[PDB]
């Protein structure tokens, strides 16, 4: 079997299906609407510039949501929003979104096409550690090799009253049950590792950092996955399993087992015939 990651065209089509077949971004929009204001409400105090470091910012959708809340809290204050993103393709879409969006006149953007570890090394030999007011790592720690080192390093870059936000799937999510039970059966690329809030809270406790973790229910419409030959269903099958052409390349036995479990309460909830996979997210806020 081939991991969905070794086929950009596939991964992109699969992912796109995901965002359009779940409450991922809405769930986050809810957090940004009801929680973020209180979280970043004092990060700009006493400053004439608010520095925001986006790690794994991707295409910029969530980043702008965040920018909107900081501006609302600090009218007229200049914002330096730097992005660390290894994908040239993502960076291009990000810049495109910025141009097509209004009310961003007070924000300065800067994109660094590198990974978070490459950014770290590039900074360490600068023998001048810069400070940031808000650092966020949204749904990207899966792609980081050394997580504890990453957490300690970026936490060391937090300035006065600064905060760091990390988002990953919750240990109570369906993904957690999925990876525990079928993880070994799925393809394995050294380009990613399974991570849940459980892993991060253990690491944070051991690092001795101060933090708070909040979970918000989120679902993934897996209904269509049941209909044979269905377009949306199969696309979502590849995603969920992180494999190219699952409903056609995966052993018939594995397909049956998994197909049944996805129906179990541990993984999903059957509401109005609609099958909703548990995509609960965890939002972790670390203090300077
Ligand atoms: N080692 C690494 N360091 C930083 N970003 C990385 C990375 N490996 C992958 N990424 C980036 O991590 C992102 C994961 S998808 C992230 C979603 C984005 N933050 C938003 O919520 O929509 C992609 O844009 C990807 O290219
Ligand atoms: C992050 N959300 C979208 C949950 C699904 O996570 C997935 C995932 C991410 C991208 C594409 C398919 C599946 C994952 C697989 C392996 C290692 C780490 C994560």
């Amino acid at each position: 079997m081939r991991s969905l990651f070794s086929d950009h065209g596939k991964y992109v089509e699969s992912f796109r299906r995901f965002l359009n077949h779940s409450t991922e971004h809405q769930c986050m929009q809810e957090f940004m609407d009801k929680k973020l204001p209180g979280i970043i409400g004092r990060i700009g105090d006493t400053k004439s510039e608010i520095k925001i470091l986006s790690i794994g910012g991707g295409a910029g959708e969530i980043d702008l949501q965040i920018l909107s809340k900081v501006q609302a809290q600090y009218p007229g204050v200049c914002i330096n929003n730097e992005v660390v993103e290894p994908s040239a393709e993502q960076i291009a879409k990000y810049k495109e979104l910025v141009a097509k969006t209004s009310n961003l006149e007070n924000v300065k953007f800067a994109w660094h096409k590198e990974t978070s570890s490459e950014y770290q090394s590039r900074m360490l030999e600068k023998k001048e550690l810069q400070k940031w007011d808000f650092i966020h790592m949204i749904q990207m720690l899966y792609y980081v090799k050394d997580i504890p080192a990453t957490l300690k390093f970026f936490h060391s870059l937090l300035g006065t009253n600064a905060k760091m936000l990390i988002i990953v799937v919750s240990g109570s999510s369906g993904w957690d049950k999925l990876w525990k039970k079928y993880g070994s059966r799925f393809p394995q690329d050294d380009l990613c590792q399974y991570i849940t809030s459980d892993d991060l809270t253990q690491m944070l406790d051991n690092l001795g950092l101060k933090y708070e973790c909040y979970d918000l229910l989120s679902t993934m419409d897996i209904s269509d996955c049941f209909i044979d030959g269905n377009e949306n269903g199969d696309l979502l099958w590849d995603f969920l399993t992180e494999t190219c052409n699952f409903n056609a390349t995966a052993p018939p036995d594995l397909r049956a087992e998994l197909g049944k479990d996805l129906q179990e309460p541990e993984f999903s909830a059957k509401k109005e015939g609609k099958v909703l996979f548990n995509n609960t997210l965890s939002f972790i806020v670390i203090e300077a």
